[PDB]
């Protein structure tokens, strides 16, 4: 039993070389040498089946990389479980390794106006695919954009991913919210679940922003704050958005905040490309329904030099229905992650 920071790290004959590459959700992440494809690998423990909610997560990213093969999406190369579900403990997950990621990278690295466009491009191409697959990312954030030293860009982390479901996205005033305070759409503190497409371009959008300058452009400290960051840059929201507001609570909580006019980008961002900015303004639209599609972000004029519709797919087998993990027990997610992950058996 190969051990890491002695905990079990029991990765096959083929992954050898263990080195800690640091802590993950369920478990520890560590690169090793696929000894059969002869190339440095990251393998990712995952120890779930303990928490209902470590299950539904595990399962969901298990069934949504598998289904998905995208150049801009991290894939599954390997699964490496026991033979049985009694002895199934612990998954682990061999997936491209991928020396950094957008946070560690902006921590450190100033990025040419070509990387932000090159970055920004390869971003939007795995969500179009993302999202023609009716799926919604839901946590789009700089650390779940992986690089590798040639800058091949990959999403990963669907953990809070869902089927895009814009018919059932209302809800009241300061709904409770999992995805990261800081790329979170004005209207998930408002009236949205994130049940559509819009929030994502929002998340891209903050992205952007922080590609441009090093820093998260709305680092709200609270649920709240992170709307006063928001209409500190955008301004009061316009009677016509507000009126796309009919919650009673949500839409005189703005009602009542002090007038706010909009600060320009090419004052927050006195170095960027103006088309770059032009675009950050459409993706950062208070009113989701105003807000860019992911296909029209491609065929923006900042993104010319790589825009391809031909060379940007859409997914062939799109999740058309809910995947109803709510209230299925640990033991059934358990089963279904058996089930799903019996592809990588030599069983």
């Amino acid at each position: 039993a190969a051990a890491a920071g002695p905990q079990v790290f029991d990765v096959g004959p083929r992954y050898t070389n263990l080195s800690y590459i640091g802590e993950g959700a369920y478990g520890m992440v560590c690169s090793a040498y696929d000894n059969l494809n002869k190339v440095r690998v990251a393998i990712k423990k995952i120890s779930p089946f303990e928490h209902q909610t470590y299950c539904q997560r595990t399962l969901r990213e298990i069934k949504i990389l598998l289904r998905f093969r995208h150049e801009n999406i991290i894939g599954i190369n390997d699964i490496i479980r026991a033979p049985t579900i009694e002895q199934m403990k612990d998954v682990y997950i061999v997936q491209d390794l991928m020396e950094t990621d957008l946070y560690k990278l902006l921590k450190t690295q100033h990025l040419s106006n070509d990387h932000i466009c090159y970055f920004l491009y390869q971003i939007l191409r795995g969500l179009k695919y993302i999202h023609s697959a009716n799926v919604l990312h839901r946590d789009l954030k700089p650390s779940n954009l992986l690089l590798n030293t040639t800058c091949d860009l990959k999403i990963c982390d669907f953990g809070l991913a869902r089927v895009a479901d814009p018919d059932h996205d209302h809800t009241g005033f300061l709904t409770e919210y999992v995805a990261a305070r800081w790329y979170r759409a004005p209207e998930i503190m408002l009236n949205s679940k994130g049940y559509t497409k819009s929030i994502d371009i929002w998340s891209v959008g903050c992205i952007l922003a922080e590609m441009l300058s090093n820093r998260p452009i709305f680092p709200g400290k609270h649920y709240l704050d992170q709307l006063n960051h928001i209409l500190g840059i955008l301004g009061s929201p316009s009677q016509e958005d507000l009126n796309c507001i009919i919650n009673l609570k949500a839409r005189n909580y703005l009602l009542s905040l002090p007038h706010k006019n909009k600060v320009p980008w090419n004052r927050l961002f006195p170095n960027a490309d103006s088309k770059a900015l032009d675009l950050l303004d459409k993706m950062l639209t208070f009113n989701p329904h105003k807000r860019i599609e992911v296909e029209q972000a491609l065929a923006h004029p900042y993104l010319e030099q790589y825009y391809d519709p031909s060379d940007e797919p859409i997914a062939e087998a799109p999740f058309k229905f809910d995947m109803e993990l709510d209230d299925l027990p640990k033991e059934k997610l358990k089963e279904l992650i058996f089930e799903e992950t019996a592809r990588f058996q030599p069983g």
